[PDB]
């Protein structure tokens, strides 16, 4: 699980309005969180995987075990049931919540991480590179 | 658990080079820990708390549910095991990790949150007050 590790920033966002308007994030946050470079920081310790994202929008953090479900607040303040999977070389993350559910795939693409977000058929994508 | 929730900013620290010293944390990130003035921000949704740490030195999260041990990246890098509890209003952390433990008691003094960290003894107290 070590390709994902190390600091990225964001280099790249597609759609990521619509993805968020799917999400239900609202107006305002959609503003601020679509502003946003974040870097986004990989690390693994054992078995336990970090994630810690960094913007001006907003600083979070996840830790978790591979296949282990954990609950989660969003940054956009959703409390949601996550799973996060390897599946192929890409980091598979799952969030359900209020009977709806988006996947997030992070794999990398050369020297590019690239972030996939999907939910009912609306697909954002970030694309990161090494800080 | 609604007492603790809020941002708060650092007004006091007392002894934390030596609670430092005493966790086995490191000269550079004690001078580095021991600089910064963090907000504190902490909130409660549903069952679910988190407490979000915002330094210049670091920016940590973690979230967890009352009385359920989680796994735990520190500021400092320790992977260690949590339980955080509920005691006659003090929330109390416990954090273990190789054969060490620790104990964290936030609690509100008057308009003040004072964290009181104690390990072999060896005690620090930081004081905070909502921002
Ligand atoms: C701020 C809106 C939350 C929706 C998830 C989106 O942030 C995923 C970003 C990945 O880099
Ligand atoms: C940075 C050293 C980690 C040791 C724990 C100490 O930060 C507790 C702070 C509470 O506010
Ligand atoms: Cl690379
Ligand atoms: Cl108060």
């Amino acid at each position: 699980c070590d390709a994902f590790v190390g600091t990225w920033k964001l280099v790249s966002s597609e759609n990521f309005d619509d993805y968020m308007k799917e999400v239900g994030v609202g107006f305002a946050t959609r503003k601020v969180a679509g502003m946003a470079k974040p870097n986004m920081i990989i690390s693994v310790n054992g078995d336990l995987v970090t994630i810690r994202s960094e913007s001006t929008f907003k600083n979070t953090e996840i830790s978790f075990k591979l296949g282990v479900e954990f609950d989660e607040i969003t940054a956009d303040d959703r409390k949601v049931k996550s799973i996060i999977t390897l599946d192929g070389g890409a980091l598979v993350q799952v969030q359900k919540w209020d009977g709806k559910s988006t996947t997030i795939k992070r794999k990398r693409d050369g020297d590019k991480l690239v972030v996939e977000c999907v939910m009912k058929g609306v697909t954002s994508t970030r694309v990161y590179e090494r800080a």
